[PDB]
């Protein structure tokens, strides 16, 4: 019934990257995703305290949300652009597990996942 730690977003020694890739994650995929309607749920990590989610993190081991992905992105957490995309699926296979079909969360992530898939359609080409 607690939370656990966050995701990491910092880790001096992980080696990083400044690309047109993870530029386009930031700039067309995450802000798309941030400023629509349903984000909000989305924007931090899943409070099982104050959602009164107590087996939340019995089920789900690999925790992620866009606040972490928003963090890892403007503090230039990543090497590279799978990562990140890996960190956005793993948000929305988050939900799909935990939730029952079709409930109000469900619909918001498919919502933020059909965005998301056409952005990642057109990920620019690595320069
Ligand atoms: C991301 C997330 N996923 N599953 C959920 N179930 N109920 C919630 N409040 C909830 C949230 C915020």
């Amino acid at each position: 019934s607690m939370n656990p730690p966050p995701p990491e977003t910092s880790n001096p020694n992980k080696p990083k990257r400044q690309t047109n890739q993870l530029q386009y994650l930031l700039r067309v995929v995450l802000k798309t995703l941030w400023k629509h309607q349903f984000a909000w749920p989305f924007q931090q990590p899943v409070d099982a305290v104050k959602l009164n989610l107590p087996d939340y993190y019995k089920i789900i081991k690999t925790p992620m949300d866009m606040g972490t992905i928003k963090k890892r992105l403007e503090n230039n957490y990543y090497w590279n652009a799978q990562e990140c995309i890996q960190d956005f699926n793993t948000m929305f296979t988050n939900c799909y597990i935990y939730n029952k079909p079709g409930d109000d969360i469900v619909l918001m992530a498919e919502a933020l996942e059909k965005l998301f898939l056409q952005k990642i359609n057109e990920l620019p080409t690595e320069e």
